[PDB]
């Protein structure tokens, strides 16, 4: 009957690959608060008791990593060893090197900044609906805002058994609208979150039904064939880090658009404005939206790639679902007329020396808090 | 004109992130091969001088770790410091642990196999093109099958100043056509590969296109107007871990469909079959292709998802481009009355408890080996 169904995911800040993303930001920001042109590819692992950095970083800060990994780790909210991992107690070890000068002399020594080559290879996508005001998928907002309001729930001593860690995923039936989207109902909501051994089962699921659904999902959007899974494994007292290992880049499609559109592989966190994987993807994103909000599509996919180097992109498209009178030709021209998606030009626009990182490391990258690549660029045509 | 361009890209087994991926679905692999039923979850970090192996793993099998990780690195081509790397001679560290009980109790115990439960929550995706018989993007056969080109000609010393660590990058100008997708030429071609310090960049750059390109990519997609960025930053002497840090799961773009459809955002190597990032996404494939290859679709996207603990995918989506006869809703149907996508029912199809993961960790799991979810299902409808 025309309908179908969607479903994303998001993660808390204590889930472990979400840990990681944000202390490589933190690193991250740290470097760039002394070095506004600090190299920075900085991965982090975690596993019981253990925080591993690995990596390459060549920048004239000085960063005390055992302060930076363990204020990072006392935010997000493990700090006793009865949640499974302690900021004050555990193993920060660091493996982290200068960039490899073969990578340097290839893409910025000598390099007039405008005319930086691409920290590497790559492909990236941006992408905007009209679904939502924030120009996002349903789903992933709701996703997010789930673990958002458990992490607040958790810090403000109303659910005191909450521990950090916390997934959601949420299920949206749609109706199609001339290759624009239209949410009509949520079909099924998961949340699985790390609890304290006193809780009961009964007490957390009828606790996540009212006062975090009901909290954050419409109730237009809910009714008596909703489905729910909540608490689903039954038990989770181990967590964080202890329950399952974390690495940087993991979250990649919680951090973009939640299965909705595409995606070219590379992560965001702990890397500075010369790996495009980061900043052309924002840039990207920054197109799309801009296109969205400038009545030329209700719906769009860009795609860009480069190559270590060079700095122009090696290819640009647009694919608009059928949601403009113009052609994805005319638009791709509109797109090329409007911006210069060179990433040391994409650092100006998008004010990519600030460090802002860490902000962006939990509850998605995009659709938030009017960062640069979420404010609309004017466009002319 | 109705054309635009689209691009994908492949790396080589030395990559540090496919390096991670191999060591890991080695170390699923070993472990299978003593214990059908292991629960494996293996990490693997790579940066100078090290591998580290962190995760879970229950299994009743004996695994020298330090044995398989470096034949595994062995077979890559590390085997030298002169390479950068050599298995001989590098680090070992291992941080594994029991698969969390708490998982263990909601996922598998006493649960009788067609019944176990998703090991995790998550969305999956499969996609198939009729573009070429294998159904994959022509952009990531021609990437992977450059790598691959790389590989054979470093191994049979007719290039012997290759080294591993490789990417590439192609991208190609396509028609559209009522949905399908017709590509007509080679836009763009990227070769960035690590090698010794004897040989000068003219001569890499004219073997690369002479003996690289020339033998992969048909005449007919390669004309005066090809864009060739061979070598292009200029120097790739440094490789491998100690030029770039590896992690497992950093190429999830690279294994599935290199932009085309969509993705999940769960990694595949190092997990056993409970986890349902990789068998769930293997079955994806399995359907996609089977409808494609039934003449039902031309192009097909197909998205399921799961809640830990729960047998049954909570989604199961259809999205066919335009490229059928048949509705989405009537395809789904189809796919419903043909497939069973619990975790514990799709091992049994797709022979899942077989230690055949490594060869699947380079050069994409699809499209290539007729492996169980290469074999179209005949569909009844
Ligand atoms: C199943 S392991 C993957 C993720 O699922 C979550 N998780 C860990 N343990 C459990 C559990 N017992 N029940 C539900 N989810 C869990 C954690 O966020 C982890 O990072
Ligand atoms: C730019 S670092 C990311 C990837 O690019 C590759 N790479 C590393 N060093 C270089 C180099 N000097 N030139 C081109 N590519 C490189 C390696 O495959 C690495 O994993
Ligand atoms: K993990
Ligand atoms: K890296
Ligand atoms: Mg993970
Ligand atoms: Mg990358
Ligand atoms: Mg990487
Ligand atoms: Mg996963």
């Amino acid at each position: 009957e025309g309908t179908f169904l969607f479903t994303s995911e998001s993660v808390g800040e204590g889930h472990p690959d979400k840990i990681c993303d944000q202390i490589s930001d933190a690193v991250l920001d740290a470097h760039l608060q002394q070095d506004p042109d600090a190299k920075v590819a900085c991965e982090t692992v975690a596993k019981t008791g253990m925080i591993l950095l690995a990596g390459e970083i060549t920048s004239r800060a000085a960063v005390d990593y055992q302060k930076v990994v363990r204020e990072a780790v006392k935010h997000i909210g493990y700090d006793d060893s009865s949640k499974g991992f302690d900021y004050k107690t555990c193993n920060v070890l660091v493996a982290l090197e200068q960039q490899s000068p073969d990578i340097a002399q290839g893409v910025h020594l000598d390099r007039n900044e405008e005319d930086i080559g691409a920290g590497d290879q790559g492909l990236m996508f941006g992408y905007a609906t009209d679904e939502t005001e924030e120009c996002m998928p349903l789903t992933i907002v709701l996703a997010h805002k789930l673990n958002a309001k458990l992490a607040e729930l958790r810090r403000n001593g109303t659910l005191p058994w909450l521990r950090p860690d916390s997934k959601t995923q949420v299920t949206v039936q749609y109706m199609q609208d001339r290759g624009a989207v239209l949410p009509i109902r949520v079909h099924t909501i998961v949340i699985s979150v790390q609890h304290d051994e006193e809780v009961c089962l009964d007490e957390m699921r009828d606790a996540l039904k009212e006062k975090v659904i009901k909290a954050v999902v419409p109730a237009k959007y809910l009714d008596e064939d909703t489905i729910y899974h909540l608490q689903p494994s039954g038990r989770f007292v181990i967590g964080g880090p202890q329950g399952d290992a974390g690495l940087t880049g993991r979250k990649i499609i919680v951090d973009t658009y939640g299965g909705w559109g595409a995606h070219g592989g590379g992560a965001f966190s702990g890397k500075d404005y010369t790996k495009v994987d980061r900043s052309a993807a924002y840039a990207a994103r920054w197109v799309a939206k801009s296109l969205v909000k400038g009545g030329l599509c209700r719906r769009v996919l860009v795609q860009v790639s480069y190559a270590i180097g060079v700095s122009h992109p090696l290819s640009i498209s647009i694919f608009h679902y059928g949601t403009s009178q113009k052609s994805e030709r005319e638009l791709l021209e509109i797109v090329k007329k409007n911006f210069d998606l060179r990433p040391g030009v994409i650092v100006r626009d998008l004010d990519l020396k600030k460090p802002i990182y860490q902000r962006t490391a939990a509850y998605g990258h995009f659709g938030r808090d009017s960062f640069p690549w979420e404010v609309p660029k004017k466009l002319k045509y």
